[PDB]
């Protein structure tokens, strides 16, 4: 289970299915935090940084494992500098246990799904081959393991996948019939609620976007305490609940 959460207040420059309204987005992020506030974890909420409109999505700049933290290197050049404004926080939680991705390799942790000590890395336009290769090398160095998953009609691996532990895996789109995931209790996500495929397990609680009944029902019947939070302003920019925090 998890003990720590890291998140970052969204910047006003975030606004630059429509553009997000700052005030509205600020409230949804607050509700997101408050929900996490009930999951028996502490929350380290970082200050907004107007220089990085997308810095609110702290999932990408780093991959926090149980044995080490790995500073990534975003594909988006405008997000690349987000690793430097989070290094110190990571350092404080992982003294002498920090690793990193070096150029020309690129990695965004949003393309990585943790399942026990194995990590599935989606090779995308944001995470190149060299990036995934480096990550896998570091993981296998610390007794962990990793493998690459080619993605076709998806930007981030975690956009259509979410492991909820106990072998339960929410899958949408191209992921439902992939050989690598055939052994998981796959819960297919209807194309109509494909957004809800992005959910986060947090100490037996499952925080999901508000407005997706079928999936919600499915998760509830599985034995999870469901907590739904409205993240409609973040949907407008391909952001889900897994994107807005680091969990370890
Ligand atoms: C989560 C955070 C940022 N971006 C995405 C989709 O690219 C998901």
């Amino acid at each position: 289970m998890f003990k720590h959460i890291i998140a970052r207040t969204p910047a006003r420059s975030l606004v630059d299915l429509g553009k997000p309204d700052y005030a509205k987005a600020l409230e949804q992020h607050n509700a997101y935090i408050r929900a996490l506030q009930t999951c028996d974890v502490d929350i380290t909420l970082l200050p907004p940084d107007e220089r990085f409109p997308d810095s609110v999505f702290v999932e990408d700049p780093v991959l926090c494992t149980s044995r080490c933290a790995i500073i990534t290197r975003p594909g988006a050049e405008s997000r690349r500098g987000e690793t430097e404004i989070i290094e110190e926080t990571v350092q404080r939680f992982y003294p002498g246990k920090v690793e990193r991705i070096e150029a020309p390799g690129t990695v965004e942790a949003g393309d990585i799904m943790m399942v026990g000590d194995h990590f599935y890395i989606g090779e995308s336009a944001r995470t190149n081959a060299e990036g995934a290769r480096q990550m896998i090398a570091i993981l296998e160095k610390h007794g962990l393991s990793g493998s690459v998953v080619r993605l076709e009609k998806v930007l981030h691996l975690k956009t259509g996948l979410a492991y909820l532990e106990h072998n339960n895996l929410l899958a949408a789109g191209e992921f439902v019939s992939k050989p690598e995931f055939q052994d998981f209790n796959i819960i297919e996500i209807p194309e109509e609620e494909s957004y809800a495929a992005n959910c986060i397990w947090v100490n037996e609680r499952v925080i999901m976007p508000a407005g997706y009944p079928r999936t919600r029902e499915k998760i509830a019947r599985l034995g999870y305490r469901v907590i739904e939070v409205d993240t409609s302003e973040y949907r407008k920019i391909d952001g889900g609940v897994s994107c807005m925090s680091l969990r370890f």
